[PDB]
């Protein structure tokens, strides 16, 4: 009954894309009643591999996959897109410094941001996954004049889910009973997982775990989780990252649970004193495809300091890209 | 909420497993209201990676994942299992042999068949994915006396879905409008995709495509599809194979659509004159953990010829296993 929506996904032939596309086509991201048109973006280098991915999607005989098109042209992949998941980013070449990567990503997201403004739906929902996520998202929306900046977001949902998982583990409770988890700031080592407002079966988390565990165990473990996966599997967390991207888009479009909220890095508008413009992760609720930062939360010294530290790191990142003339 | 069911999966640290486990934990295989307990089996060699997969699963914060346990012991992995997906098989060390391959797989599936018979639920539903699937299934159930042999099956659902995909592409219609596809026999080069009973939008397939295309294009393309993915991606079709596995179990546990059917390789009981005992893919309808071969279908010469060829291949494999004393 519902008309198909167009979903653009970049970095489609990569690891996250391989763990992402099938579940999207299965209807897990936008609903089992919502047909999707997959517009996949790849590079000339990985286009042959992308055709391989297209074949596997076809071989799943998905009833909701109403369209499937692979391309190496952003203007084609983003054409009339209702959703755009920017997973592709600059590769980690040997002898490629931080700044070297910075300018490569600068070109990618400047180009893609401009492509989106030119050919995608004006209300296209954008999620940046490719790192550095928050800053790449900044580059994109700044280069997407004509489009709503708040429609440009970055993913901290994996950090968010990792925090919920750790809290559930420690308390010996179902993760389905963990609510109001928050990861503030940058998707980086300075991220701040907040337990001051989190609840386990309705009870304040800090009534079940102590401050020492929270500070010396919980925070570092959530921050190092990505490395833990690599050290164990010998590969990055593609499947769980894909799951996080799906939930980020899903909750944004279909809405968050009553009494709960999720983490989303979005363009700051001064909430909690966070500098404007930078893409900062905040606790947010969503409804009808729009989200709202959860304000009014009490922020103690412990939280404030960590929130400011990650905010400063983001300001610094913005400073760098701005000096490069990217924005 | 239904009582949790235990799902055992072997070769859990491999490619298909990485594409399979998350969707199962998401409830895509047994329903959104069916909690699942994942019992993962991994060899001593891949256990470190398996622990990494466990972490990623935890990091998805799946509400339906009521349990998660990794082990290298089949008797632990299969304990009280309601379902067992046998994905792990044997490699092919540089310079091996056919009769040699049967030896390694013979030990694997004899052990797992015995483990299932000893610790799994009496009505455990088993699907063999690791190749050679049909023969591995035969070895497994032969070594699981006491357990219903019909509960042991092999996967041809990927061939089935690939066939539906090709027909849909050729006729230019939605794959969702493709029904009554059948893949008979062995999951091998002798597999027989049947178009004589398939319908496209309620219309017989052979009315939209001719025998020339069927024999010269359709059959070879479906048979070579696995190689095509490898040649394009540089990796096997893990995602589409995982999807096929999920659908095989799903349509078996829940049920096939009204007026339609699916392909499942199951122990033959003489249907269509196929030798008893061998695990042969048949067109089948299913409901609540029980399936029935769709008998009474008109089988023309073109079909029987190919049905007999693949049946003979399976007989020879059975004779080989028998000569080795595996069954
Ligand atoms: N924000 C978060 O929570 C996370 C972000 N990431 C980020 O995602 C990206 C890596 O993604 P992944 O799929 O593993 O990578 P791959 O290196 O496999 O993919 C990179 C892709 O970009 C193009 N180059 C190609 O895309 P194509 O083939 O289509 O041309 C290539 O496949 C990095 O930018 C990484 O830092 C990873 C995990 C979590
Ligand atoms: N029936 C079908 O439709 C299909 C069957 N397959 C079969 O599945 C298996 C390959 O599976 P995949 O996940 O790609 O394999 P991987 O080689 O990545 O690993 C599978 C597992 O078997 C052992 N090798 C290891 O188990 P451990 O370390 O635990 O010992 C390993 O983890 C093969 O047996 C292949 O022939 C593949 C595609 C479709």
């Amino acid at each position: 009954m519902k008309a198909p929506v167009r979903v653009a996904v970049t970095g489609a032939a990569g690891q996250i894309g391989y763990s992402l596309l099938f579940r999207i086509a299965a209807g897990e991201m936008l609903g089992k009643d919502q047909p999707v048109i997959l517009q996949l973006l790849g590079s000339e280098r990985s286009f042959q591999a992308l055709e391989g991915v297209v074949m596997e999607l076809e071989d799943c005989a998905f009833p909701l996959l109403a369209g499937l098109e692979a391309t190496d042209d952003p203007k084609v992949a983003f054409k009339d897109a209702d959703y755009a998941l920017l997973v592709g980013a600059a590769p980690r070449k040997a002898g490629m410094e931080r700044r070297d990567l910075l300018q490569v990503n600068g070109k990618i997201f400047t180009e893609q941001g401009r492509a989106l403004a030119e050919v995608a739906k004006k209300d296209v929902k954008v999620l940046v996954v490719g790192n550095p996520a928050n800053t790449n998202a900044l580059i994109a929306y700044k280069n997407a004049p004509g489009l709503n900046p708040r429609n440009f977001t970055a993913m901290t949902r994996l950090d968010h889910n990792r925090a919920k998982a750790q809290l559930a583990k420690k308390t010996g409770t179902g993760v389905d009973r963990i609510r109001r988890m928050t990861v503030w700031g940058n998707h980086s080592s300075t991220m701040f997982p907040d337990l001051f407002h989190a609840e386990v079966d309705g009870r304040p988390a800090l009534e079940l775990v102590d401050m020492e565990w929270y500070e010396k165990v919980f925070i570092p473990t959530v921050a190092q989780r990505g490395a833990a996966i690599i050290q164990a599997r010998g590969a990055s967390s593609a499947a769980s990252a894909a799951n996080a991207a799906i939930e980020h888009i899903r909750d944004w479009a279909l809405g968050t649970p009553e009494g709960d909220w999720v983490s989303m890095a979005v363009p700051s508008q001064g909430e909690y004193g966070i500098p404007e413009g930078i893409v900062y992760s905040f606790p947010v609720t969503a409804k009808d495809g729009a989200y709202r930062v959860v304000e009014g939360l009490e922020i103690n010294e412990f939280a404030r300091k960590r929130m400011e530290i990650t905010a400063q790191e983001l300001l610094d990142e913005m400073e760098q890209v701005k000096a490069l003339g990217l924005i």
